[PDB]
């Protein structure tokens, strides 16, 4: 297979990787006028994977991709079943299954009023705003914007880090079917793990759904002073290398919860102290598989974030099925000294989370329910793994093994990541947008 890179929406396969991103959630008011606008809009603005891998001199000043919810497709008379079990009912109907406190969800996510999302990525706000205004102008009264969520990479040396302080976007699957760089320890999977209708996809897809993907969007609010206070209050006293100062023990506890230090250094490789050079080196920072720690937790807890969401050798060998692409962006202001000192969140900040897969139930949803929320996953371990401390939702939120020298000790972790809403979208191929959606 040769993937048609010019026909695949770029955020799916390559990722926008822009400093700013805006998600414009909309409802369709006038299907005919929307379709008319779509036919002029798509060829001019919708950014392919081929454009994203091009030299920056050949790229537009902002990228745009577009996805539709089930109700958006129905509003447009696009009635063929896409073959996914969760997509038709929408994410609000699935939120309880995910473990969400529904009382924290907010409009307009609390139902299926949202018909779709334009995602706009750019390296500065001006261009982001111009391309957002271009959507408003092009589509006019054919849509109503029901929400816009805007994110930004964190400043300075925190660029690429999420709000708890951890480098994000290190580990992604690589799909066959195109020419790209594969790093040591990176999973290589058939393209149909990500792209509907391609090899590896077992879902029943209409022919027009070829080279689309499903997005799981989640709006997470993060409680950063609370996270930091918890790590200080539960600082690990010592590890194999020796005693830790409280500050060292708090940093170590955060790394034990994630499975990586803030620098990106994976604890499986750097189990006692950060190695910032390792974290920054993509030739090394993914080259582990837990094979050195399958039946003990000294090198890595069984329930650490990255281990729960990608179990690697905990599954017994490579497995294609449950990999997914992520293109998330932080949002909100930096956490002040006063906020950190008080231990109490005073400002809205978090993660606009985006995960792509051909089968929602095998990617995002499997990682969430079967793995993160599952106290007995990974399976067949000598100590109960417990609930993933970052995004596991089961209560009590008890996780074992965080202290490598007292692995039977359990930690009951307050929830620091609050789901505020989300939706399941389908992003068609670029040709499908005009030949099918806008027909
Ligand atoms: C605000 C919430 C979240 C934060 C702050 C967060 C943060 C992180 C960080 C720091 C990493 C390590 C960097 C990397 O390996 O790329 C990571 C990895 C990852 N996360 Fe999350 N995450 C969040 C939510 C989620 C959710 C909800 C899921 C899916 C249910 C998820 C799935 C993954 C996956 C698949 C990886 C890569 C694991 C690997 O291949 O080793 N994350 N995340
Ligand atoms: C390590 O910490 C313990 C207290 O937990 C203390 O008794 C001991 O003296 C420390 N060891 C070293 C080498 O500093």
């Amino acid at each position: 297979t040769i993937l048609p890179l010019n026909n695949i929406q770029g955020d799916i396969l390559v990722g926008m990787k822009k400093q700013k991103e805006r998600f414009v959630f909309f409802q369709v008011n006038d299907a005919t006028s929307f379709k008319t606008a779509l036919k002029t809009y798509v060829p001019e603005r919708i950014t392919s994977a081929a454009i994203l891998i091009s030299d920056p001199s050949q790229q537009p000043l902002a990228f745009v991709n577009l996805g539709f919810s089930n109700t958006g497709l129905q509003a447009l008379g696009i009635t063929d079943d896409l073959g996914d079990a969760q997509f038709p009912d929408g994410q609000f109907a699935d939120a309880a299954n995910l473990g969400d406190d529904l009382s924290q969800w907010v409009a307009p996510f609390t139902g299926t009023t949202i018909h779709g999302v334009f995602l706009i990525g750019s390296d500065q706000d001006d261009f982001l705003d111009q391309f957002t205004d271009d959507i408003s102008s092009t589509f006019g009264s054919s849509i109503t914007q029901v929400q816009a969520l805007s994110g930004s990479a964190r400043p300075g040396d925190q660029a690429g880090h999420e709000h708890f302080g951890f480098l994000d976007g290190i580990s992604q699957p690589s799909v066959t079917g195109w020419e790209t760089t594969v790093f040591p320890g990176q999973a290589v999977v058939p393209p149909g793990i990500i792209l509907t209708g391609r090899d590896g996809d077992t879902g029943t897809r209409p022919s027009w759904a070829l080279d689309g993907s499903f997005m799981a969007f989640r709006h997470f609010q993060q409680k950063v002073p609370e996270f930091n206070a918890y790590t200080l209050a539960n600082a690990i006293p010592a590890n194999s290398a020796g005693n830790l100062t409280q500050q060292e023990g708090a940093e170590f506890l955060g790394a034990r919860m994630f499975g990586r230090w803030k620098s990106g250094a994976p604890i499986d490789l750097a189990p006692t102290a950060d190695d910032p050079a390792l974290g920054a080196d993509p030739q090394r920072n993914n080259n582990f598989d837990y094979s050195d720690t399958l039946t003990d937790e000294t090198r890595c807890p069984f329930g650490a974030h990255v281990r729960k969401t990608n179990p690697r050798q905990d599954l017994g060998g490579p497995v294609d099925t449950f990999h997914a692409m992520r293109s998330s962006i932080p949002y909100g202001p930096e956490t002040s000294d006063a906020e950190l000192a008080s231990g109490v969140t005073a400002q809205d900040r978090g993660l606009l989370f985006v995960e792509y897969q051909s089968i929602i139930g095998n990617g995002f949803r499997f990682q969430q329910i079967n793995w993160a929320n599952n106290a007995n996953f990974p399976f067949s371990k000598p100590i109960t793994p417990g609930i993933e401390p970052i995004i596991g939702q089961t209560t009590p939120r008890t996780v074992g093994g965080l202290d490598p020298l007292n692995q039977n000790e359990t930690f009951t972790v307050p929830l620091f990541v609050i789901p505020k809403g989300g939706e399941y979208f389908f992003l068609p191929s670029i040709s499908a947008l005009t030949a099918t959606i806008a027909a």
